[PDB]
Protein backbone atom coordinates (compact mmCIF):
# COMPACT_ATOMS: atom_id res chain seq x y z
CA UNK A 1 0.00 0.00 0.00
CA UNK A 2 0.97 3.63 -0.21
CA UNK A 3 3.51 4.78 2.55
CA UNK A 4 0.78 7.00 4.07
CA UNK A 5 -1.08 3.94 5.47
CA UNK A 6 2.14 2.43 7.06
CA UNK A 7 3.65 6.52 8.44
CA UNK A 8 -0.30 6.43 10.04
CA UNK A 9 0.33 2.80 11.56
CA UNK A 10 3.32 4.41 13.05
CA UNK A 11 1.90 7.78 13.95
CA UNK A 12 -0.72 5.83 15.60
CA UNK A 13 1.39 2.78 17.60
CA UNK A 14 3.89 5.79 18.39
CA UNK A 15 1.40 8.68 19.82
CA UNK A 16 -0.75 5.55 21.75
CA UNK A 17 2.59 3.90 23.25
CA UNK A 18 5.14 5.38 22.65
CA UNK A 19 8.16 5.39 20.74
CA UNK A 20 10.38 2.82 22.32
CA UNK A 21 7.30 0.15 21.69
CA UNK A 22 7.10 1.46 18.16
CA UNK A 23 10.89 0.96 17.48
CA UNK A 24 10.33 -3.15 18.89
CA UNK A 25 7.42 -3.57 16.58
CA UNK A 26 9.43 -2.01 14.23
CA UNK A 27 12.43 -4.26 14.50
CA UNK A 28 10.09 -7.59 15.21
CA UNK A 29 8.35 -6.89 11.53
CA UNK A 30 11.98 -6.91 10.04
CA UNK A 31 11.50 -3.45 9.38
CA UNK A 32 14.78 -1.45 10.94
CA UNK A 33 16.19 -1.18 7.84
CA UNK A 34 13.38 1.34 6.76
CA UNK A 35 13.93 4.40 8.15
CA UNK A 36 10.65 6.14 7.80
CA UNK A 37 8.24 5.77 5.54
CA UNK A 38 7.71 7.42 2.25
CA UNK A 39 4.05 8.67 1.85
CA UNK A 40 3.76 8.68 -1.56
CA UNK A 41 5.62 5.77 -2.34
CA UNK A 42 4.18 2.17 -2.82
CA UNK A 43 5.06 -0.29 -0.26
CA UNK A 44 4.79 -4.30 -0.62
CA UNK A 45 1.41 -5.01 1.38
CA UNK A 46 3.57 -7.33 3.08
CA UNK A 47 5.32 -4.54 5.09
CA UNK A 48 1.75 -3.43 6.16
CA UNK A 49 0.19 -6.87 6.93
CA UNK A 50 3.83 -7.23 9.37
CA UNK A 51 3.61 -3.85 10.89
CA UNK A 52 -0.01 -5.40 11.73
CA UNK A 53 1.48 -8.91 12.96
CA UNK A 54 4.30 -7.84 15.18
CA UNK A 55 2.03 -4.85 16.88
CA UNK A 56 -0.20 -7.71 17.59
CA UNK A 57 2.47 -9.87 19.34
CA UNK A 58 4.37 -6.64 21.07
CA UNK A 59 0.54 -5.45 22.35
CA UNK A 60 -0.79 -8.65 23.17
CA UNK A 61 -3.85 -8.26 21.16
CA UNK A 62 -5.49 -9.52 18.23
CA UNK A 63 -4.42 -8.15 14.86
CA UNK A 64 -8.30 -7.40 14.06
CA UNK A 65 -8.62 -5.68 17.32
CA UNK A 66 -5.68 -3.31 15.90
CA UNK A 67 -7.21 -2.92 12.68
CA UNK A 68 -10.33 -1.53 13.96
CA UNK A 69 -8.71 0.72 16.25
CA UNK A 70 -6.61 1.60 12.96
CA UNK A 71 -9.45 2.08 11.00
CA UNK A 72 -11.11 4.75 13.09
CA UNK A 73 -7.31 6.41 13.39
CA UNK A 74 -6.94 6.88 9.77
CA UNK A 75 -10.35 8.94 9.36
CA UNK A 76 -8.95 11.77 11.54
CA UNK A 77 -5.27 11.31 10.50
CA UNK A 78 -5.77 12.01 6.82
CA UNK A 79 -7.87 14.91 7.58
CA UNK A 80 -4.62 16.62 9.22
CA UNK A 81 -2.05 15.12 6.92
CA UNK A 82 -3.38 16.97 3.92
CA UNK A 83 -6.32 15.51 3.20
CA UNK A 84 -8.94 17.43 5.42
CA UNK A 85 -10.34 18.95 1.83
CA UNK A 86 -10.51 15.83 -0.22
CA UNK A 87 -12.44 14.00 2.89
CA UNK A 88 -14.60 17.46 3.64
CA UNK A 89 -15.58 17.48 -0.51
CA UNK A 90 -16.77 13.19 -0.06
CA UNK A 91 -19.56 14.79 1.91
CA UNK A 92 -21.38 15.47 4.80
CA UNK A 93 -23.19 12.66 6.17
CA UNK A 94 -21.91 9.07 6.13
CA UNK A 95 -24.51 7.34 3.82
CA UNK A 96 -23.23 10.47 1.02
CA UNK A 97 -19.66 9.84 2.09
CA UNK A 98 -20.13 5.87 1.84
CA UNK A 99 -21.43 7.16 -1.71
CA UNK A 100 -18.91 9.05 -3.21
CA UNK A 101 -16.23 7.18 -1.26
CA UNK A 102 -15.69 5.28 -4.99
CA UNK A 103 -15.35 8.37 -6.44
CA UNK A 104 -13.13 9.76 -3.70
CA UNK A 105 -10.53 7.12 -4.39
CA UNK A 106 -10.82 7.98 -8.13
CA UNK A 107 -9.13 11.40 -7.26
CA UNK A 108 -6.49 10.02 -5.22
CA UNK A 109 -5.79 7.54 -8.01
CA UNK A 110 -5.10 10.18 -11.00
CA UNK A 111 -1.59 11.17 -9.03
CA UNK A 112 -0.80 8.33 -8.16
CA UNK A 113 -1.04 4.78 -10.40
CA UNK A 114 -0.18 2.01 -8.00
CA UNK A 115 -3.27 3.02 -6.13
CA UNK A 116 -5.50 -0.37 -5.86
CA UNK A 117 -8.81 1.20 -4.12
CA UNK A 118 -11.67 -1.25 -3.01
CA UNK A 119 -15.16 -0.63 -3.85
CA UNK A 120 -17.85 -0.09 -1.87
CA UNK A 121 -21.45 -0.48 -3.02
CA UNK A 122 -24.38 1.03 -0.93
CA UNK A 123 -27.95 -0.53 -1.11
CA UNK A 124 -30.09 1.47 0.95
CA UNK A 125 -32.83 0.01 3.29
CA UNK A 126 -33.99 2.72 4.69
CA UNK A 127 -33.22 6.63 5.24
CA UNK A 128 -31.02 5.16 8.46
CA UNK A 129 -30.17 1.66 7.21
CA UNK A 130 -27.77 0.11 4.68
CA UNK A 131 -26.21 -3.02 3.26
CA UNK A 132 -22.62 -1.94 2.30
CA UNK A 133 -20.60 -4.33 -0.01
CA UNK A 134 -17.00 -4.03 0.12
CA UNK A 135 -14.76 -5.02 -2.82
CA UNK A 136 -11.08 -5.33 -2.26
CA UNK A 137 -7.88 -6.49 -4.14
CA UNK A 138 -6.88 -7.06 -0.21
CA UNK A 139 -7.19 -9.74 1.97
CA UNK A 140 -8.32 -9.26 5.64
CA UNK A 141 -9.33 -5.47 5.90
CA UNK A 142 -12.61 -5.76 7.27
CA UNK A 143 -11.59 -5.12 10.45
CA UNK A 144 -10.48 -2.30 9.47
CA UNK A 145 -13.26 -0.82 7.21
CA UNK A 146 -15.32 -1.31 10.05
CA UNK A 147 -12.84 0.66 12.31
CA UNK A 148 -13.70 3.75 9.47
CA UNK A 149 -17.15 3.27 9.56
CA UNK A 150 -16.97 4.32 13.51
CA UNK A 151 -14.08 6.79 12.55
CA UNK A 152 -17.05 8.78 10.07
CA UNK A 153 -20.26 7.99 12.53
CA UNK A 154 -17.76 10.19 15.05
CA UNK A 155 -16.95 12.90 12.34
CA UNK A 156 -20.33 13.36 11.11
CA UNK A 157 -21.89 12.98 14.90
CA UNK A 158 -23.96 9.96 14.06
CA UNK A 159 -24.28 6.35 16.26
CA UNK A 160 -23.62 3.76 13.59
CA UNK A 161 -23.96 0.16 13.98
CA UNK A 162 -22.37 -2.11 12.08
CA UNK A 163 -22.43 -6.09 11.61
CA UNK A 164 -20.65 -7.93 8.73
CA UNK A 165 -23.13 -10.71 7.35
CA UNK A 166 -20.52 -12.12 4.76
CA UNK A 167 -17.14 -12.87 5.24
CA UNK A 168 -14.52 -13.04 2.08
CA UNK A 169 -12.15 -14.53 4.23
CA UNK A 170 -14.15 -17.83 4.47
CA UNK A 171 -14.21 -18.02 0.49
CA UNK A 172 -17.61 -15.94 -0.08
CA UNK A 173 -17.10 -13.36 -2.93
CA UNK A 174 -17.18 -10.03 -0.91
CA UNK A 175 -17.30 -8.40 2.42
CA UNK A 176 -21.19 -7.48 2.81
CA UNK A 177 -21.99 -5.14 6.13
CA UNK A 178 -25.33 -4.78 7.07
CA UNK A 179 -25.02 -0.81 9.04
CA UNK A 180 -27.77 0.84 10.90
CA UNK A 181 -27.30 5.12 11.85
CA UNK A 182 -28.72 8.00 12.70
O1 LIG B 1 -9.26 -2.75 0.73
C1 LIG B 1 -8.28 -2.02 0.51
O2 LIG B 1 -7.49 -2.28 -0.40
C2 LIG B 1 -7.83 -0.95 1.48
C3 LIG B 1 -8.96 -0.44 2.34
C4 LIG B 1 -8.44 0.40 3.51
C5 LIG B 1 -7.71 1.68 3.10
N1 LIG B 1 -8.51 2.66 2.34
C6 LIG B 1 -9.54 3.25 3.20
C7 LIG B 1 -10.67 3.85 2.38
C8 LIG B 1 -11.58 4.62 3.32
C9 LIG B 1 -12.77 4.03 3.74
C10 LIG B 1 -13.65 4.72 4.58
F1 LIG B 1 -14.81 4.15 4.98
C11 LIG B 1 -13.34 6.00 5.02
C12 LIG B 1 -12.15 6.58 4.59
C13 LIG B 1 -11.29 5.92 3.73
O3 LIG B 1 -10.15 6.59 3.35
C14 LIG B 1 -10.27 7.78 2.56
C15 LIG B 1 -8.90 7.99 1.95
C16 LIG B 1 -8.38 7.01 1.11
C17 LIG B 1 -7.08 7.12 0.60
C18 LIG B 1 -6.32 8.27 0.81
C19 LIG B 1 -5.05 8.37 0.25
C20 LIG B 1 -4.32 9.55 0.27
C21 LIG B 1 -3.05 9.64 -0.30
C22 LIG B 1 -2.51 8.53 -0.93
C23 LIG B 1 -1.14 8.54 -1.56
F2 LIG B 1 -0.31 7.90 -0.77
F3 LIG B 1 -0.67 9.76 -1.71
F4 LIG B 1 -1.19 7.88 -2.69
C24 LIG B 1 -3.23 7.34 -0.97
C25 LIG B 1 -4.51 7.29 -0.44
C26 LIG B 1 -6.89 9.25 1.62
C27 LIG B 1 -8.16 9.12 2.19
C28 LIG B 1 -7.65 3.75 1.80
C29 LIG B 1 -6.59 3.24 0.83
C30 LIG B 1 -6.99 2.57 -0.32
C31 LIG B 1 -5.99 2.04 -1.16
C32 LIG B 1 -4.64 2.24 -0.91
C33 LIG B 1 -3.60 1.65 -1.84
O4 LIG B 1 -3.96 0.85 -2.74
O5 LIG B 1 -2.40 1.87 -1.60
C34 LIG B 1 -4.25 2.92 0.24
C35 LIG B 1 -5.23 3.43 1.08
Amino acid sequence: MYGLVNKAIQDMISKHHGEDTWEAIKQKAGLEDIDFFVGMEAYSDDVTYHLVGAASEVLGKPAEELLIAFGEYWVTYTSEEGYGELLASAGDSLPEFMENLDNLHARVGLSFPQLRPPAFECQHTSSKSMELHYQSTRAGLAPMVLGLLHGLGKRFQTKVEVTQTAFRETGEDHDIFSIKYE
